[PDB]
């Protein structure tokens, strides 16, 4: 089997992407945030607190004649914004592009925090990490992946994030018309749950290539671009007034400024994040400063190739035996 979904930007910085997901029977669509970094898919529903609900569209159970209680079961997460959301689990049917898994835990939320209620476009969020990561207790649960991975043509999932447009997620096969040239393939670690590799090394636009290891996951969860602070620092010198804002949290820069290309190293190879990718706006409304795209991750604890770098290429998420992922440009 295969499956193939339009992803859909949030806003107009990118901040997100939605992707519809059809749960129980009859077919109850939610517009859901995929998410390489975390391992829960979790539901905004007719349990979620009343006054923590604006205009999110709910998954209601008892309307699912295949949804069932995962008695016991319950779930809490916390993101690395540090939004946070809890519940209790049902399991039902849920499909993706039409790829259909049956027993899927869906974990609803009963409190959601206040970033997830002030944001009306996101149902929730399916993740698509390592099952090891997942929180459900007392028995944890797999992944929408995990559990497809069996009835898959090829135990993969692919990427295909768009700059300012929709994209794609595919599941079980790999679209040779959208990228351009070869995939190159790079090494995964599953220590920590997440899809963690090592990208070899950067280039500031038309600069010199530089080659460091820098381990990092890659997180369709994350909007920008989180990289050690001597990478970070060496960008923004190169923009006319850039600065660390301590008060806005982060690198900001004029407003009136063309940003310059960031280039990573997949092994040889190189995913050329064009310099407009890296611009997220006035910092508020009518500022001539604007937010960067490229931070530290200073505080982190951990390098994170988020939607900034993910969208400039077609990536592969290859949940074969021995983990891998794949990098191409398009
Ligand atoms: C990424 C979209 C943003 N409005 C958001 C939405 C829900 C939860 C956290 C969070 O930062
Ligand atoms: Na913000």
């Amino acid at each position: 089997s295969t499956g193939s979904a339009t992803t859909t930007p949030i806003d107009s910085l990118d901040d997100a992407y939605i992707t519809p997901v059809q749960i129980g029977t009859p077919a109850q669509t939610l517009n859901l945030d995929f998410d390489t970094g975390s391992s829960d898919l979790w539901v905004f529903s007719s349990e979620t607190t009343a006054s923590e609900v604006d205009g999110q569209t709910i998954y209601t159970p008892s309307k699912s004649t295949t949804a069932k209680l995962l008695s016991g079961a319950t779930w809490s997460i916390s993101y690395g914004d540090g939004s946070s959301s809890s519940g209790d689990v049902y399991t039902d049917t849920v499909s993706v592009g039409g790829l259909t898994v049956t027993g899927q835990a869906v974990e609803s939320a009963k409190k959601v925090s206040s970033s997830f209620t002030e944001d009306s476009t996101i149902d929730g969020l399916l993740g698509l990490a390592f099952s090891t990561l997942n929180t459900v207790s007392p028995t944890q649960q797999k992944t929408f992946f995990d559990n497809a991975k069996a009835s898959l043509d090829s135990p993969v999932f692919t990427a295909d994030l768009g700059y300012h447009a929709p994209g794609t997620y595919n599941f079980g096969f790999i679209d040779t018309t959208a990228y351009t040239g070869s995939i190159t393939y790079t090494a995964v670690s599953t220590k920590q749950g997440f899809w963690e590799w090592t990208s070899t090394g950067y280039a500031v636009g038309s600069g010199t290539f530089k080659s460091t290891s820098i381990d990092g996951i890659a997180d369709t969860g994350t909007t920008l671009l989180y990289l050690p602070a001597t990478v970070v620092s060496a960008y923004w010198a190169q923009v006319s007034g850039a600065k660390s804002s301590s008060s806005v949290g982060g690198y900001v820069f004029p407003c009136s400024a063309t940003l310059p290309s960031f280039t990573f190293g997949v092994g040889s190879a190189r995913i050329v994040i064009p310099g407009d990718y890296i611009d997220f706006g006035p910092i508020s409304t009518g500022s001539s400063s604007c937010f960067g795209g490229i931070q530290s991750s200073a505080g982190i604890g951990i390098n994170i190739f988020g939607d900034v770098a993910l969208k400039a290429a077609f990536v592969v998420f290859n949940g074969a035996t021995t983990p891998t992922l794949g990098f191409a440009s398009k």
